[PDB]
Protein backbone atom coordinates (compact mmCIF):
# COMPACT_ATOMS: atom_id res chain seq x y z
CA UNK A 1 0.00 0.00 0.00
CA UNK A 2 2.97 2.28 0.76
CA UNK A 3 3.61 4.77 -2.39
CA UNK A 4 6.21 7.10 -3.30
CA UNK A 5 6.26 10.46 -5.53
CA UNK A 6 9.64 10.59 -7.15
CA UNK A 7 10.40 13.98 -8.78
CA UNK A 8 12.23 14.09 -11.73
CA UNK A 9 14.02 17.40 -13.79
CA UNK A 10 16.37 18.27 -16.66
CA UNK A 11 19.22 17.88 -15.08
CA UNK A 12 18.56 15.55 -12.17
CA UNK A 13 21.17 13.59 -11.51
CA UNK A 14 20.41 9.63 -12.91
CA UNK A 15 21.67 7.54 -10.74
CA UNK A 16 20.85 9.55 -7.43
CA UNK A 17 17.29 8.83 -9.59
CA UNK A 18 16.85 5.71 -11.14
CA UNK A 19 18.96 3.98 -7.68
CA UNK A 20 16.03 5.12 -5.83
CA UNK A 21 13.00 4.20 -7.84
CA UNK A 22 14.68 0.54 -8.29
CA UNK A 23 14.97 0.18 -4.63
CA UNK A 24 11.43 1.41 -3.67
CA UNK A 25 9.79 -0.98 -6.17
CA UNK A 26 12.11 -3.86 -4.78
CA UNK A 27 10.57 -2.72 -1.43
CA UNK A 28 6.95 -3.33 -2.79
CA UNK A 29 6.67 0.55 -2.68
CA UNK A 30 4.12 1.93 -5.88
CA UNK A 31 6.08 4.72 -7.48
CA UNK A 32 5.44 7.77 -9.53
CA UNK A 33 7.47 9.38 -11.60
CA UNK A 34 6.82 13.05 -11.85
CA UNK A 35 8.40 15.52 -14.12
CA UNK A 36 8.86 18.85 -12.88
CA UNK A 37 9.88 20.19 -16.75
CA UNK A 38 8.43 23.87 -16.97
CA UNK A 39 6.36 23.19 -20.20
CA UNK A 40 5.32 19.42 -18.90
CA UNK A 41 7.30 17.32 -20.98
CA UNK A 42 8.09 13.97 -19.69
CA UNK A 43 10.87 13.15 -22.26
CA UNK A 44 13.58 14.03 -19.13
CA UNK A 45 17.80 14.50 -20.38
CA UNK A 46 19.49 13.94 -16.69
CA UNK A 47 22.74 15.73 -15.66
CA UNK A 48 24.71 13.25 -17.60
CA UNK A 49 22.86 12.76 -20.70
CA UNK A 50 20.91 9.76 -19.36
CA UNK A 51 17.23 9.84 -21.36
CA UNK A 52 14.63 8.88 -18.87
CA UNK A 53 11.02 8.92 -19.22
CA UNK A 54 8.45 9.55 -16.46
CA UNK A 55 5.21 8.46 -16.01
CA UNK A 56 2.93 11.79 -15.28
CA UNK A 57 3.66 15.91 -15.32
CA UNK A 58 4.24 17.11 -11.53
CA UNK A 59 0.21 18.72 -12.04
CA UNK A 60 -1.25 15.62 -12.55
CA UNK A 61 -0.45 13.46 -9.77
CA UNK A 62 0.83 16.36 -6.78
CA UNK A 63 -2.65 15.76 -4.83
CA UNK A 64 -2.08 12.16 -5.02
CA UNK A 65 -1.88 9.83 -2.19
CA UNK A 66 1.59 9.26 -1.53
CA UNK A 67 3.83 8.83 1.86
CA UNK A 68 6.97 10.55 0.19
CA UNK A 69 7.90 13.26 -2.30
CA UNK A 70 11.42 12.32 -3.21
CA UNK A 71 13.93 14.99 -4.83
CA UNK A 72 16.75 14.26 -6.62
CA UNK A 73 20.22 16.37 -6.64
CA UNK A 74 21.93 17.29 -9.86
CA UNK A 75 22.10 21.34 -9.66
CA UNK A 76 20.49 22.50 -12.62
CA UNK A 77 17.47 19.64 -11.46
CA UNK A 78 17.75 21.09 -8.08
CA UNK A 79 17.57 24.67 -9.42
CA UNK A 80 14.69 23.40 -11.78
CA UNK A 81 12.64 22.17 -8.91
CA UNK A 82 13.53 25.17 -6.54
CA UNK A 83 12.26 27.84 -9.07
CA UNK A 84 8.89 25.27 -9.75
CA UNK A 85 5.99 27.46 -7.82
CA UNK A 86 4.34 23.78 -8.34
CA UNK A 87 7.19 21.95 -6.71
CA UNK A 88 7.72 24.03 -3.50
CA UNK A 89 4.26 23.83 -2.90
CA UNK A 90 3.54 20.01 -2.90
CA UNK A 91 6.89 19.92 -0.63
CA UNK A 92 5.18 21.94 1.64
CA UNK A 93 1.84 20.14 1.33
CA UNK A 94 3.70 16.90 2.35
CA UNK A 95 5.31 18.65 5.19
CA UNK A 96 1.83 20.20 6.46
CA UNK A 97 -0.07 17.12 5.86
CA UNK A 98 2.57 14.85 8.00
CA UNK A 99 4.01 13.27 5.34
CA UNK A 100 8.09 12.61 4.48
CA UNK A 101 10.03 15.00 2.53
CA UNK A 102 12.96 13.05 1.37
CA UNK A 103 15.84 15.01 -1.06
CA UNK A 104 19.37 14.20 -1.88
CA UNK A 105 22.60 16.17 -3.22
CA UNK A 106 21.80 19.60 -4.25
CA UNK A 107 18.41 19.30 -3.48
CA UNK A 108 18.59 20.38 0.57
CA UNK A 109 20.76 23.24 -0.35
CA UNK A 110 18.89 24.35 -3.93
CA UNK A 111 15.68 23.55 -2.83
CA UNK A 112 15.21 23.35 0.95
CA UNK A 113 16.96 25.77 2.92
CA UNK A 114 16.27 29.04 0.26
CA UNK A 115 12.50 28.34 0.51
CA UNK A 116 13.20 28.37 4.14
CA UNK A 117 10.79 24.54 4.46
CA UNK A 118 12.48 23.34 7.34
CA UNK A 119 14.24 26.23 9.60
CA UNK A 120 14.63 23.59 12.25
CA UNK A 121 15.63 20.27 11.76
CA UNK A 122 18.76 18.42 10.85
CA UNK A 123 20.24 17.80 7.39
CA UNK A 124 22.83 17.04 5.08
CA UNK A 125 23.51 17.09 1.35
CA UNK A 126 26.51 17.06 -1.10
CA UNK A 127 29.19 17.99 1.14
CA UNK A 128 30.78 21.08 -1.56
CA UNK A 129 27.90 22.53 -0.67
CA UNK A 130 27.95 22.16 3.33
CA UNK A 131 28.17 25.76 3.70
CA UNK A 132 24.81 26.22 1.93
CA UNK A 133 22.92 24.55 4.87
CA UNK A 134 23.08 26.40 8.16
CA UNK A 135 25.48 25.36 10.48
CA UNK A 136 23.10 24.73 13.43
CA UNK A 137 21.55 22.05 11.18
CA UNK A 138 24.00 20.53 9.07
CA UNK A 139 25.75 16.96 9.82
CA UNK A 140 28.36 14.92 7.72
CA UNK A 141 26.27 11.80 7.61
CA UNK A 142 25.32 9.20 4.77
CA UNK A 143 21.43 9.83 5.63
CA UNK A 144 20.08 12.00 8.24
CA UNK A 145 16.86 11.11 9.07
CA UNK A 146 15.12 13.95 11.74
CA UNK A 147 11.79 12.35 12.51
CA UNK A 148 10.56 16.00 14.36
CA UNK A 149 9.54 17.30 11.13
CA UNK A 150 10.06 13.89 8.94
CA UNK A 151 12.84 15.18 6.74
CA UNK A 152 14.89 12.67 5.35
CA UNK A 153 18.28 13.66 3.58
CA UNK A 154 21.33 12.45 2.10
CA UNK A 155 24.50 13.17 0.24
CA UNK A 156 25.41 12.28 -2.82
CA UNK A 157 25.35 9.50 -5.75
CA UNK A 158 27.10 7.15 -4.07
CA UNK A 159 24.47 7.64 -0.90
CA UNK A 160 21.31 6.42 -2.62
CA UNK A 161 21.51 3.00 -1.86
CA UNK A 162 21.51 3.99 2.13
CA UNK A 163 18.96 6.88 1.06
CA UNK A 164 16.41 4.34 -0.75
CA UNK A 165 16.94 1.39 1.81
CA UNK A 166 15.84 3.74 4.89
CA UNK A 167 12.39 5.03 2.61
CA UNK A 168 12.01 1.56 2.52
CA UNK A 169 12.21 1.36 6.23
CA UNK A 170 10.31 4.49 6.72
CA UNK A 171 7.93 3.43 4.64
CA UNK A 172 7.36 -0.51 4.88
CA UNK A 173 9.77 -1.63 7.77
CA UNK A 174 13.02 -2.84 8.77
CA UNK A 175 12.45 -5.97 6.94
CA UNK A 176 11.52 -5.08 4.19
CA UNK A 177 14.78 -3.05 4.19
CA UNK A 178 17.38 -5.85 5.15
CA UNK A 179 15.31 -8.33 2.43
CA UNK A 180 15.99 -5.69 -0.68
CA UNK A 181 19.51 -4.65 0.64
CA UNK A 182 20.33 -8.52 1.06
CA UNK A 183 19.53 -8.75 -2.91
CA UNK A 184 21.95 -5.61 -4.19
CA UNK A 185 25.73 -7.06 -3.31
CA UNK A 186 25.91 -4.07 -1.58
CA UNK A 187 29.30 -2.86 -0.03
CA UNK A 188 30.07 -3.12 3.46
CA UNK A 189 29.79 0.60 4.91
CA UNK A 190 26.11 0.73 3.93
CA UNK A 191 23.69 -0.23 6.90
CA UNK A 192 21.83 -3.37 5.91
CA UNK A 193 18.69 -3.56 8.70
CA UNK A 194 19.79 -6.32 10.70
CA UNK A 195 21.77 -6.76 13.88
CA UNK B 1 39.09 10.38 -27.04
CA UNK B 2 37.49 6.56 -24.76
CA UNK B 3 34.13 5.46 -25.44
CA UNK B 4 31.87 2.80 -24.76
CA UNK B 5 28.81 1.05 -26.30
CA UNK B 6 26.11 0.41 -23.32
CA UNK B 7 23.77 -2.20 -24.21
CA UNK B 8 19.87 -2.10 -23.56
CA UNK B 9 16.91 -4.58 -23.58
CA UNK B 10 13.56 -5.33 -22.01
CA UNK B 11 14.38 -6.01 -18.49
CA UNK B 12 18.11 -4.74 -18.15
CA UNK B 13 18.62 -3.69 -14.43
CA UNK B 14 17.86 0.13 -14.25
CA UNK B 15 20.47 0.81 -11.88
CA UNK B 16 23.60 -1.10 -13.18
CA UNK B 17 22.62 0.52 -16.92
CA UNK B 18 22.57 4.12 -15.77
CA UNK B 19 25.03 4.05 -12.81
CA UNK B 20 27.64 2.53 -15.16
CA UNK B 21 26.63 5.52 -17.92
CA UNK B 22 27.15 8.34 -15.04
CA UNK B 23 30.43 7.69 -13.81
CA UNK B 24 31.77 6.96 -17.62
CA UNK B 25 30.24 10.04 -18.64
CA UNK B 26 32.05 11.90 -15.39
CA UNK B 27 35.34 9.90 -16.61
CA UNK B 28 35.13 11.75 -19.63
CA UNK B 29 34.48 8.65 -21.98
CA UNK B 30 31.54 9.42 -24.91
CA UNK B 31 28.81 6.68 -24.33
CA UNK B 32 26.55 5.79 -26.64
CA UNK B 33 23.21 3.70 -25.39
CA UNK B 34 22.38 0.52 -27.80
CA UNK B 35 18.70 -0.89 -28.00
CA UNK B 36 19.18 -4.62 -28.41
CA UNK B 37 16.20 -6.65 -28.91
CA UNK B 38 13.57 -4.36 -29.44
CA UNK B 39 13.39 -4.22 -33.79
CA UNK B 40 14.52 -0.53 -33.11
CA UNK B 41 12.46 0.77 -31.00
CA UNK B 42 14.45 3.08 -28.68
CA UNK B 43 12.52 2.63 -25.78
CA UNK B 44 13.13 0.02 -23.24
CA UNK B 45 11.43 -0.85 -20.25
CA UNK B 46 14.01 -1.66 -17.58
CA UNK B 47 13.56 -4.73 -15.14
CA UNK B 48 12.05 -2.03 -12.02
CA UNK B 49 10.03 -0.05 -15.01
CA UNK B 50 12.15 2.53 -15.31
CA UNK B 51 11.67 3.45 -18.93
CA UNK B 52 14.82 4.42 -21.06
CA UNK B 53 15.49 6.39 -24.34
CA UNK B 54 18.26 4.65 -25.82
CA UNK B 55 20.35 6.88 -28.16
CA UNK B 56 20.67 4.15 -31.84
CA UNK B 57 19.40 0.84 -32.44
CA UNK B 58 22.16 -2.05 -32.11
CA UNK B 59 22.26 -2.83 -35.95
CA UNK B 60 23.04 0.77 -36.43
CA UNK B 61 26.50 1.51 -34.14
CA UNK B 62 27.78 -2.23 -33.56
CA UNK B 63 30.81 -1.46 -35.94
CA UNK B 64 31.43 1.47 -34.01
CA UNK B 65 34.86 2.27 -32.55
CA UNK B 66 34.14 1.86 -29.15
CA UNK B 67 36.94 0.65 -26.37
CA UNK B 68 34.61 -1.47 -24.42
CA UNK B 69 30.93 -2.76 -25.01
CA UNK B 70 29.32 -2.80 -21.64
CA UNK B 71 26.48 -5.48 -20.81
CA UNK B 72 23.79 -4.47 -17.96
CA UNK B 73 22.22 -7.56 -16.32
CA UNK B 74 18.85 -7.95 -15.15
CA UNK B 75 17.61 -11.50 -16.11
CA UNK B 76 15.37 -10.94 -18.65
CA UNK B 77 17.77 -8.36 -20.78
CA UNK B 78 20.49 -11.09 -20.10
CA UNK B 79 18.22 -13.20 -21.95
CA UNK B 80 17.51 -10.87 -24.28
CA UNK B 81 21.01 -10.15 -24.76
CA UNK B 82 21.89 -14.04 -24.51
CA UNK B 83 19.53 -15.08 -27.49
CA UNK B 84 20.38 -11.92 -30.26
CA UNK B 85 22.90 -12.87 -32.68
CA UNK B 86 23.94 -9.79 -33.62
CA UNK B 87 24.41 -8.90 -30.02
CA UNK B 88 26.69 -12.16 -29.50
CA UNK B 89 28.47 -11.19 -32.44
CA UNK B 90 29.22 -8.34 -31.71
CA UNK B 91 30.60 -9.23 -28.07
CA UNK B 92 32.57 -11.53 -29.78
CA UNK B 93 33.90 -9.01 -32.50
CA UNK B 94 35.02 -6.97 -29.95
CA UNK B 95 37.16 -9.54 -28.07
CA UNK B 96 39.05 -10.19 -31.34
CA UNK B 97 39.70 -6.90 -32.15
CA UNK B 98 41.49 -6.19 -28.86
CA UNK B 99 39.07 -4.19 -27.26
CA UNK B 100 37.42 -4.60 -23.64
CA UNK B 101 34.08 -6.99 -22.61
CA UNK B 102 32.02 -5.70 -19.60
CA UNK B 103 29.46 -7.49 -18.23
CA UNK B 104 27.66 -7.42 -14.68
CA UNK B 105 25.31 -9.42 -12.33
CA UNK B 106 23.10 -11.87 -14.55
CA UNK B 107 24.88 -10.93 -17.76
CA UNK B 108 28.18 -12.88 -17.44
CA UNK B 109 26.46 -16.62 -16.54
CA UNK B 110 23.38 -15.55 -18.66
CA UNK B 111 25.39 -14.33 -22.52
CA UNK B 112 29.27 -15.69 -21.83
CA UNK B 113 28.76 -18.83 -21.02
CA UNK B 114 26.28 -20.63 -22.91
CA UNK B 115 28.02 -19.26 -26.44
CA UNK B 116 31.85 -20.23 -24.62
CA UNK B 117 32.79 -16.38 -25.46
CA UNK B 118 35.85 -16.69 -23.26
CA UNK B 119 36.13 -20.33 -22.22
CA UNK B 120 38.98 -20.42 -19.76
CA UNK B 121 38.24 -16.70 -18.45
CA UNK B 122 38.02 -15.74 -14.96
CA UNK B 123 34.70 -14.09 -13.82
CA UNK B 124 31.74 -13.41 -11.39
CA UNK B 125 28.34 -12.52 -11.35
CA UNK B 126 25.55 -12.42 -9.27
CA UNK B 127 25.78 -14.32 -6.64
CA UNK B 128 22.74 -16.72 -6.83
CA UNK B 129 24.14 -17.32 -10.47
CA UNK B 130 27.05 -18.84 -9.30
CA UNK B 131 25.71 -22.35 -10.52
CA UNK B 132 25.11 -21.02 -14.38
CA UNK B 133 28.96 -20.02 -14.30
CA UNK B 134 31.22 -23.47 -14.75
CA UNK B 135 33.64 -24.23 -11.21
CA UNK B 136 36.93 -23.44 -12.51
CA UNK B 137 35.75 -19.82 -14.07
CA UNK B 138 33.88 -18.49 -10.81
CA UNK B 139 36.00 -15.87 -8.67
CA UNK B 140 33.27 -14.30 -5.71
CA UNK B 141 34.42 -11.27 -5.77
CA UNK B 142 32.88 -7.65 -6.25
CA UNK B 143 34.99 -6.53 -9.92
CA UNK B 144 36.90 -9.26 -11.30
CA UNK B 145 39.17 -8.16 -14.27
CA UNK B 146 41.06 -10.59 -16.53
CA UNK B 147 43.60 -8.44 -18.60
CA UNK B 148 44.93 -12.06 -20.37
CA UNK B 149 41.26 -11.68 -22.09
CA UNK B 150 40.39 -8.30 -21.35
CA UNK B 151 36.93 -9.36 -19.61
CA UNK B 152 35.34 -7.21 -16.60
CA UNK B 153 32.65 -8.81 -14.83
CA UNK B 154 31.10 -7.56 -11.43
CA UNK B 155 28.10 -8.86 -8.92
CA UNK B 156 25.12 -7.08 -9.05
CA UNK B 157 23.28 -3.49 -8.56
CA UNK B 158 25.36 -2.94 -5.19
CA UNK B 159 28.71 -3.32 -7.24
CA UNK B 160 27.88 -0.74 -10.23
CA UNK B 161 30.12 1.90 -8.87
CA UNK B 162 32.86 -0.52 -8.48
CA UNK B 163 32.34 -1.75 -12.28
CA UNK B 164 31.97 1.32 -13.80
CA UNK B 165 35.22 2.59 -12.08
CA UNK B 166 37.49 0.17 -13.36
CA UNK B 167 36.13 0.92 -16.73
CA UNK B 168 37.80 4.84 -16.17
CA UNK B 169 40.72 3.21 -14.83
CA UNK B 170 41.12 0.59 -17.69
CA UNK B 171 40.01 3.48 -20.34
CA UNK B 172 41.47 6.93 -18.98
CA UNK B 173 43.52 5.77 -16.33
CA UNK B 174 44.12 5.71 -12.54
CA UNK B 175 43.84 9.04 -11.96
CA UNK B 176 40.60 10.26 -13.66
CA UNK B 177 39.05 7.06 -11.64
CA UNK B 178 40.00 8.37 -7.95
CA UNK B 179 38.32 12.11 -9.26
CA UNK B 180 35.22 10.58 -10.18
CA UNK B 181 35.54 8.10 -7.27
CA UNK B 182 35.91 11.18 -4.74
CA UNK B 183 32.79 12.61 -6.77
CA UNK B 184 30.42 9.88 -5.08
CA UNK B 185 30.16 10.51 -1.62
CA UNK B 186 31.13 6.41 -1.70
CA UNK B 187 30.37 3.70 0.66
CA UNK B 188 33.43 2.31 2.78
CA UNK B 189 34.79 -0.73 1.57
CA UNK B 190 34.44 0.15 -2.17
CA UNK B 191 38.00 1.30 -4.04
CA UNK B 192 38.66 4.86 -4.29
CA UNK B 193 41.93 4.36 -7.11
CA UNK B 194 43.68 6.73 -4.59
CA UNK B 195 47.54 6.85 -4.80
MG1 LIG C 1 17.44 29.48 9.52
MG1 LIG D 1 33.82 -24.98 -20.16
Amino acid sequence: SASALVCLAPGSEETEAVTTIDLLVRGGIKVTTASVASDGNLAITCSRGVKLLADAPLVEVADGEYDVIVLPGGIKGAECFRDSTLLVETVKQFHRSGRIVAAICAAPATVLVPHDIFPIGNMTGFPTLKDKIPAEQWLDKRVVWDARVKLLTSQGPGTAIDFGLKIIDLLVGREKAHEVASQLVMAAGIYNYYE
